[PDB]
DNA sequence: AAAAA
DNA sequence: TTTTTGA
DNA sequence: AAAAAC
């Protein structure tokens, strides 16, 4: 009776994936298209994977794909092949491809993205040992930290670790802004058991423009004094690596944790929370829906109505969804 | 690569 | 067909 | 001074 929407923001996606055989293969094909600079094909496989993640049952025949959007002929051929023998020949070929294997291995280092991974591959590098020991290569400060804390950063962050980090963030923040509201965002807010990092949104109802600007500098200087700041890059947001002492979590005695902090003006806290909760696919479809379906412009700071020529205010995520004409999707339902 | 224009 | 695809 | 980091 009700048709599944092509937009992740109009679907409820919980962590209960009944189609991991299909979505793990589609995620690999998407990743390969990203690497081959085929943005369009990458996005089409990411949307197909996203829609299957929303299904309340596993696909067991081609009839089960009827009425599902984002599944064109190429995607249906991949699903048909997996139904046939439990494997994707297309995803198998990508997993065995030398360029794909090198890109996965190289980008697993913090500070190494698509361009540096492509550069190293075209130079003839295939292993991290050969890259690290090379006498000609020059590494960014980010990459140096990425190699130094590699084992800790490649292991993912669990909930006891995320909670321990939350305590450290809150303790540091209230020291400089006692009325500040600190919220854990990202995957952990969506109910995830693990993550590659821990993200936080910080806002204060009484802080000045200058106080708001200085908070991230004060909090990171405090941690630098404590010898807990392993890496720091302040852009308002900051990308950090913190030293998490084992005793704080309920070998070396500590673990390197990737932490991101975002500071926003109090009146924009709902837009920032919505943008930083994710998932990435849910955020893209929210913005795409706003543009193509409502003629609205949405970002982490505001919502603008082009037709009415007015900014739309929101004190909560629920008010953003209502402005967009969308049913409210809970954070644990945004795992698109 | 799929959907809309 | 061509444009769009988050920003 | 492009890249990585959302
Ligand atoms: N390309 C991206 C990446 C992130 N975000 C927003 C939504 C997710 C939030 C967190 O970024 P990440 O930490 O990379 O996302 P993650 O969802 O938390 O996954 P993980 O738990 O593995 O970190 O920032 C976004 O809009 N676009
Ligand atoms: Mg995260
Ligand atoms: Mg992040
Ligand atoms: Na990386």
């Amino acid at each position: 009776v009700k048709k599944i929407s092509q937009y992740a923001c109009q679907r409820r996606t919980t962590l209960n994936n009944y189609n991991q055989l299909f979505t793990d293969a589609l995620d690999i094909l998407a990743e390969n298209d990203e690497l081959r600079e085929n943005e369009g094909s990458c996005l089409a496989f990411m949307r197909a994977s996203s829609v299957l993640k929303s299904l309340p049952f596993p696909i067991t025949s081609m009839k089960d794909t009827e009425g599902i959007p984002c599944l064109g002929d190429k995607v249906k051929s991949i699903i048909e092949g997996i139904i046939e023998d439990g494997e994707s020949s297309e995803a198998k070929a990508v997993l065995n491809d030398e360029r794909y294997k090198s890109f996965k291995l190289f980008t697993s280092v913090f500070g190494v993205g698509l361009k540096t991974a492509e550069k190293w591959f075209r130079m003839g590098f295939r292993t991290l040992s050969k890259i690290q020991s090379d006498k000609s290569l020059r590494f960014t400060q980010m990459q140096k930290a990425g190699f130094l804390y590699y084992e800790d950063l490649v292991s993912c962050v669990n909930r006891p670790e995320a909670e321990a980090v939350s305590m450290l963030v809150k303790e540091a923040v209230v020291t400089f802004l006692p009325d500040a509201l600190v919220t854990m965002t990202g995957g952990f807010r969506r109910g995830k058991m693990t993550g590659h990092d821990v993200d936080f949104l910080i806002t204060s109802p009484e802080a000045t423009e200058d106080e708001e600007q200085q908070l991230l500098h004060k909090v990171t200087d405090f941690w630098k004094q404590q010898g807990l700041l392993l890496y720091c890059d302040i852009l308002q947001k900051c990308f950090l690596i913190l030293k998490l002492d084992h005793g704080r979590v309920h070998g070396k005695g500590w673990k390197a944790i990737r932490v991101d902090l975002v500071m926003c003006p109090y009146d924009r806290r709902a837009f920032a929370l919505l943008g930083w909760t994710g998932s990435r696919q849910f955020e893209r479809d929210l913005r795409r829906y706003a543009t193509h379906e409502r003629k609205m412009m949405l970002d982490n700071h505001a919502l603008y109505d082009r037709t009415k020529r007015v900014f739309l205010e929101a004190e909560s995520e629920e008010e953003i969804f209502a402005h967009l004409g969308l049913d409210y999707i809970e954070p644990w339902e945004r795992n698109a």
